[PDB]
């Protein structure tokens, strides 16, 4: 919902029904097509396991199919500015 | 939009009229409500400007604000595994 601030005073927009907790690794905050902030716990990029593997384009690869990983990824990307450039949902399907 | 993968190997999702640049800062890969992988060309975590403050428990601050702030700000929370916790969005409104 709402938030009321005023107009020439700061405000703090809080997370809603949230605590922080050792748990959490990243808050992002992003306004439009816009990334404003960010919260890091870690220096290194997040990646899930070893079933995975982010190449030097930006691609992902999937080193060893299973029926389990078909469906949709999205797929983000942000330019040095905080704008987001591109947004798209693939479909990952089976050859069966 | 669809790829296609033959079980047991390996399959690189390519993102579609893409080439890296050095303008880019992020590519996120997301599969439903999991964070998968992340391409970051920077350690530290992004900021939009110095009007901005992101605070140790992960709200945002603003730190003066004006007319060209009031809108919808998106907040999205990850864990250490990738799950994403919450995905919020708040309206602020701005009183003169």
């Amino acid at each position: 919902g709402t938030v009321w601030g005023a107009l020439g005073h700061g405000i703090n927009l809080n997370i809603p029904n949230f605590q922080m907790t050792d748990d959490i690794d990243e808050v992002r905050w992003e306004r439009g097509s816009t990334l404003v902030a960010e919260f890091k716990r870690k220096m290194k990029p997040f990646l899930k396991s070893g079933a995975f593997e982010i190449l030097a384009n930006g691609d992902l690869k999937i080193k060893n199919l299973t029926r389990d990983d078909s469906g949709t990824y999205n797929v983000t990307v942000y330019s040095t500015n905080g704008t987001r450039i591109l947004d798209k949902a693939l479909d990952l399907r089976i050859l069966e």
